[PDB]
């Protein structure tokens, strides 16, 4: 009964994630927002060469 | 004693259903994703209109 | 419940609350409504400007 | 009686680690983000073809 | 029954849940789902970065 009643309140409620731990925000850091970092930078490099090709003399 | 064995059956057999998450981490993750997104737009759209309309992308 | 109860509850709650490993589910509405917000609707403007850009630069090889 | 007071005070004390996820939420998450990135991924493929054949012509 | 159910979900609805690092399982998946397309990505953007570059360098 005990294994049934816990499943089923755990399914049953919803979960509100808080702030997470320092190991997770270094993990995601670098499966995702390093990666983001450098996407942005290369991008933004190809956006100067392509705006400096139009305004060079 | 037993509490602990059949909990942590019961917590793995449960799946997990997320609701909004908090005021602290959707801050966190508007600074680790989000707002690198929008930068990321809005680059693509500076790209895109100068190459496409000798213009510039405007917010 | 006596401390002693107290003590062991909360020792053997968070002990299999750590041991255990989390499943998630099809998250709750207000969660996929936020995240599309958050992540999927910017992406999909991303994916729209480099089909532009993809769509000229193929066309200027006309 | 007093459980519900030392039962957040104990899943608030936790961290927790997160397991592969179910079939519904990588099917959702499918569509909500990787589907996204494989057509961004092609639309920039695509483009390093064009650079890389204009160079080799 | 009805009292465990009414405390243990209100319980679980009122705290709010700090994530640990991810088990492996986890981030094999979050690996193929996201980071490696972000490599791919990023390894395309560079590759067109470093060519318009070359262009306007060249010769």
């Amino acid at each position: 009964w005990y294994a049934r009643a816990t499943i089923a309140a755990l399914q049953a409620a919803e979960y509100r994630l808080a702030m997470p731990s320092a190991s997770y925000t270094a993990w995601f850091t670098d499966a995702v927002s390093d990666k983001l970092d450098k996407i942005s930078e290369s991008l933004n490099t190809l956006v100067e060469c392509v705006i400096d090709k139009r305004l060079a003399v």
